[PDB]
């Protein structure tokens, strides 16, 4: 198990434009195209991302290319964010993957409200942190995924993913 395998499980793989859990146009391995309700706008974003005129369908190789870029972008974003870098640096590699997972799903803006959770994680108060993380829109809207990510933060193991 690693961050790539983990997000592959959580996001799936679809080669045609689909709507994510929030109703937003997406492709590949959870590559958000746009929050716009216009399919044409989404198709434009896809073409720009891939570098060719696609009309809504990509190959597995192309999906994996975008996926690698997205994982890279999430990490680089954490490292440039003053509110996130210290907590990330304080973690082991397994829990770091859980951090990347969250940023991949909700972005840096989606995680701005997790200040108290972040403190508890840096304090290594794993059970308290797990309890706090679940008190969120995130947990309520995607409970099964959140539970897996939270278990990863609580235990520092891959137990929530090893069966999957
Ligand atoms: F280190 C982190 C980071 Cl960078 C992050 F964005 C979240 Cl949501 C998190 F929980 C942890 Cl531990």
């Amino acid at each position: 198990m690693n961050i790539f395998e983990m997000l592959r499980i959580d996001e799936g793989l679809r080669l045609k434009i689909y709507k994510d859990t929030e109703g937003y146009y997406t492709i590949g391995i959870g590559h958000l195209l746009t929050k716009s309700p216009s399919l044409n706008a989404a198709k434009s974003e896809l073409d720009k991302a891939i570098g060719r005129n696609t009309n809504g369908v990509i190959t597995k190789d192309e999906a994996e290319k975008l996926f690698n870029q997205d994982v890279d972008a999430a990490v680089r974003g954490i490292l440039r964010n003053a509110k996130l870098k210290p907590v990330y640096d304080s973690l082991d590699a397994v829990r770091r993957a859980a951090a990347i997972n969250m940023v991949f799903q909700m972005g840096e803006t989606g995680v701005a409200g997790f200040t108290n959770s972040l403190r508890m994680l840096q304090q290594k108060r794993w059970d308290e942190a797990a309890v706090n993380l679940a008190k969120s829109r995130w947990y309520n809207q995607t409970p099964n995924r959140a539970k897996r990510v939270i278990t990863t933060f609580r235990t520092g193991t891959w137990d929530a993913y090893k069966n999957l």
